[PDB]
């Protein structure tokens, strides 16, 4: 039960260029985007910072409450820290640690000419990912848009879950049905709110950290990466098939470990999936001598 620091909207405008939303790359300050924000890069007292401005109205504002209700309760080596958050003026704001090497995502891609990942650095990764799932589980909240795009990675390359503006604290019901959808369990897309749907979302994390793919293209075949899991028990592919090319440190052991914990996760009835306590212990036995 976490009190956060209030910010000045006019502090964060000035400290962000006005919110210059031209990329980083060019001079701007824009270090990338959600569906509900913009995120920018900032520098407040002598600290880089990250500041997401928020673009219903309502909807929003209660996303906007339930991010710092989870951060202030959840706190850990895994999950990105909330500094603060600006509700003064114009837009709504939430200022988090600076995060050097972006999202998973963006590090997966090489987007902006980055280095691809090491298999060393994407066991690291997945375990920490993992670790961040189990205590936010061991907490009682569900993420529901467990994604690459919301695994972010710090000046040590350790994985920090982000956006918490969907997780719910408690199978039940909802009618509001929310997530990223090429990475949803099927019972999510029917309006089902439980921990195992995390699993699920988590296993097409593990497949992109394999593959470097992503996890929907419309000009691939197949066009959801979820897809390749049945393509390699139908035996028409193997796992090697789809490892990433970008890597010189992949062996085929660690890899077919890894993938034995994603097409788990991945099972489509949800009783049949591990509990992220099993998946923690089937990622640490993966890298274990
Ligand atoms: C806003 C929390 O921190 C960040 C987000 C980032 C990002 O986000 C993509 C999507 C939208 C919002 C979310 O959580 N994932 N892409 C790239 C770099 C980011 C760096 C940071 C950072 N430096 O803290």
């Amino acid at each position: 039960d976490t009190r956060f620091h209030s910010f000045s909207f006019y502090e964060l405008k000035n400290v962000t260029n006005n919110f210059d939303e031209r990329p980083i790359s060019v001079g701007g300050n824009k270090m990338g985007e959600g569906g509900f924000g913009v995120v920018y890069k900032g520098y407040v007292n002598n600290t880089t910072v990250a500041v997401k401005k928020l673009a219903t109205t309502e909807e929003l504002k209660q996303q906007f409450d339930q991010e710092i209700k989870v951060m202030a309760k959840c706190q850990h080596e895994n999950l990105v820290e909330l500094l603060g958050f600006s509700s003064d003026g114009d837009d709504l704001c939430l200022v988090y640690v600076y995060m050097p090497n972006g999202s998973l995502l963006d590090r997966l891609s090489c987007l902006d000419g980055t280095p691809p990942l090491s298999w060393h650095m994407r066991c690291k990764i997945a375990q920490g990912a993992a670790n961040g799932i189990n205590f936010l589980h061991e907490n009682h909240h569900i993420h529901r848009d467990i994604k690459s795009a919301n695994i972010l990675l710090d000046e040590a390359f350790t994985a920090k879950i982000s956006d918490f503006g969907l997780a719910r604290a408690s199978t039940v019901m909802t009618s509001r049905i929310v997530g990223t959808t090429a990475y949803m369990a099927p019972e999510a897309l029917r309006g089902e709110i439980t921990p195992k749907s995390d699993i699920y979302s988590f296993g097409v994390v593990l497949l992109e950290i394999i593959t470097g793919l992503p996890a929907v293209d419309e000009h691939r075949e197949p066009q959801l990466l979820l897809d390749i899991k049945e393509e390699i028990e139908d035996e028409e592919k193997t796992i090697e098939d789809y490892i990433d090319k970008k890597m010189n440190d992949a062996d085929s052991t660690s890899v077919e470990a890894m993938y034995s914990v994603a097409s788990q996760c991945l099972h489509e009835k949800k009783n049949k999936r591990p509990d992220i306590k099993k998946v923690q212990q089937l990622l640490q036995e993966m890298t274990a001598s």
